[PDB]
């Protein structure tokens, strides 16, 4: 209860709340982004914590119905990952300042941007 209330107010990313369809849309890309790259310790901590939070609020089925959204594919069957738009999503992610999730959120964002470099706002209003 205590640490989940802290983590829900740490990943609000919107105005309505942690249960709104816009926040559930923007968490989907992060959970999808995680499952989609190299298994990091910070990435799997963020994944398990979002999973615990969606179990608590009664949205576990909506967690297990996650995939990449339609605003990151080029074709439905041809699984293509629009990395430039995804980098714009991660770069425009309003990560909060409250400890201890600000440091972890910032390091998560840095290693995701760094790993997509090593391979080579409007988003939440859309989804």
């Amino acid at each position: 209860e205590r640490e989940t209330k802290i983590f829900e107010e740490a990943f609000t990313f919107s105005e309505n709340g942690f249960i709104s369809p816009e926040n559930l849309g923007c968490l989907e890309a992060v959970v999808s982004l995680i499952k989609l790259l190299k298994t990091n310790e910070w990435s799997t901590v963020i994944d398990k914590c979002i999973h615990i939070c969606l179990i608590k609020n009664g949205m576990d089925h909506m967690y297990h119905s996650f995939d990449v959204p339609k605003c990151f594919m080029g074709n439905p069957i041809t699984r293509d990952i629009n990395w430039v738009m995804f980098r714009e999503f991660i770069n425009s992610l309003p990560g909060t300042d409250i400890p201890p999730w600000n440091v972890m959120t910032e390091n998560f964002k840095k290693k995701c941007i760094a790993l997509i470099n090593s391979k080579f706002s409007e988003f939440t209003k859309l989804m």
